[PDB]
DNA sequence: ACCACCGGTGGT
DNA sequence: CCACCGGTGGT
């Protein structure tokens, strides 16, 4: 590993990681996901895709989704996107680059999650402003107008901070992880048991179906505890953000750790939580730089286009919609109506654009930190009632001194 | 190079 | 409100 071509020109073959997983082929992959989830068959599904590196986006510089990866039945378990490298024949050819576990948490908890989440963020959530909230112009209105209801991103936990190339909290006699507005210790208090005991439940599952990238996020869980997530043994997030109809713009998570991942699990709206219904509006979560293999999992053409048919994989079409466009530029540190379309991006077989659509209660796990991705925008975003939540958790590079690298900066000073 | 970032504290 | 801390991938 390797010498299949001289050098690994990452632009070519994408981005080279086997943390998700690895194999010689297709079938390799498979023997590994049904040896790490515990069942065989129908319940796993993998879809082969393809790096392009040709970024799928509409006229305006905004997500779009070309296909849309759906759960086939509720006998579909597990999905594993994968990639087979260009032009390779070694132990690693193929890669995982997703894993969805489509019933991740109980749907009760779910549910309550739900309410809970969007009510103690509508009240008392402070937004984090991210880059990835707007286009490359920094012009568009993707995530709504009214300051208000508009789509949010609520980040908590710890975050890397390049003034101590280490934790925010270096300085901070009492952190508080999850800060909300004012000063209210008891809702505080509540938003912290959610997240904890969501920490808790999930690490187990990520150990279980990505062990590599669990195990490099856990190596120094004891020297570092405060810049941990979770209340047991076992504590790979450090930080999470909390996304209520938030349109991601096509971006990589810049600043996560070398060699780990990135996990969502996601809760809907009351009106999209059943198999096979027909929700008002939904959020994908897209990877703008691959396409649609012309072949399933086991080399059919035949049933890929079955899956086409049946809308497990659903081929979607070009669009061309109003929508808002800023009068200045947002900042660092009016509005007019457009035309916004994705023609062109439907023109040229080789832009990309594979979505999946994430289920109430589901996880999905990828490397955010190389992998390009996005999620769509919505109709009509609501953070008062939003039609997707996600909750991302993650673990940033240099997060390894104990008490937030305290002693590290006293040291400087 | 060179932009822009899932920022918090202490003192006016 | 303000000054104070300044690491890097993508391009
Ligand atoms: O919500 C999702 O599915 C994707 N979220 C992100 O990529 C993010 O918050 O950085
Ligand atoms: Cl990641
Ligand atoms: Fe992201
Ligand atoms: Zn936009
Ligand atoms: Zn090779
Ligand atoms: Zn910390």
């Amino acid at each position: 590993s390797c010498r299949c071509v001289e050098q690994i020109i990452e632009k070519d073959e994408g981005p080279f990681y086997t943390h998700l997983g690895a194999g010689p082929n297709v079938a390799a992959i498979r023997e590994i996901m049904e040896e790490r989830f515990g069942q065989k068959g129908k319940a796993i599904r993998i879809e082969r895709v393809i790096y392009t590196g040709k970024e799928g986006k509409s006229s305006q510089g905004c997500p779009i989704a070309k296909w849309v990866v759906r759960r086939s039945s509720s006998e579909e378990k597990l999905l594993c996107l994968v990639r087979e490298r260009a032009g390779h024949t070694c132990e690693a050819a193929v890669i995982v680059i997703l894993i969805l576990v489509w019933e991740g948490i109980p749907l009760s908890l779910a549910d309550k999650l739900y309410s809970e989440l969007t009510e103690t963020l509508r009240k008392y959530g402070t937004l984090t402003n991210r880059r990835c909230a707007l286009n490359e112009e920094r012009t568009c209105a993707c995530q709504g107008l009214d300051p208000e209801t508009c789509g949010a991103s609520f980040s908590f936990g710890c975050s890397w901070s390049m003034y101590y190339n280490g934790c925010k909290f270096a300085r901070s006699k009492i952190p508080r992880k999850f800060k909300l507005l004012g000063d209210d210790p008891k809702e505080e208090e509540k938003l912290e048991s959610h997240l904890q005991n969501l920490s808790t439940l999930m690490a187990p599952t990520y150990k279980k179906l990505a062990p590599d990238a669990y195990n490099n996020q856990i190596e120094y869980e004891h020297r570092a505890p405060e810049c941990r997530l979770g209340l047991k043994e076992g504590r790979p997030f450090s930080g999470v953000t909390a996304c209520l109809d938030f349109c991601a713009h096509a971006h990589r998570d810049l600043h996560n750790m070398q060699n780990g991942s990135t996990l969502v699990c996601t809760l809907t709206r009351e009106d999209n939580r059943e198999f096979g219904g027909k929700p008002e509006d939904e959020q994908l979560h897209v990877l703008p730089l691959y396409k649609v293999s012309d072949v399933d999992e086991f080399g059919s053409v035949e049933a890929q286009e079955e899956k086409k048919r049946s809308g497990a994989i659903q081929v979607l079409s070009s669009f061309r919609r109003k929508v808002r466009m800023l009068a200045e530029p947002v900042k660092t540190c009016g509005s007019d109506e457009v035309w916004s379309d994705s023609e062109q991006s439907f023109l040229d077989p080789d832009i990309g654009g594979v979505a999946v659509a994430p289920t109430h209660g589901s996880i999905l796990i990828e490397c955010a930190k190389r992998e390009l991705h996005a999620t769509t925008p919505l109709k009509n975003p609501n953070r008062n009632h939003p039609t997707r939540i996600s909750l991302v958790f993650y673990q940033h590079k240099s997060m390894n001194e104990p008490k937030h690298g305290l002693a590290l900066w006293e040291a400087k000073m």
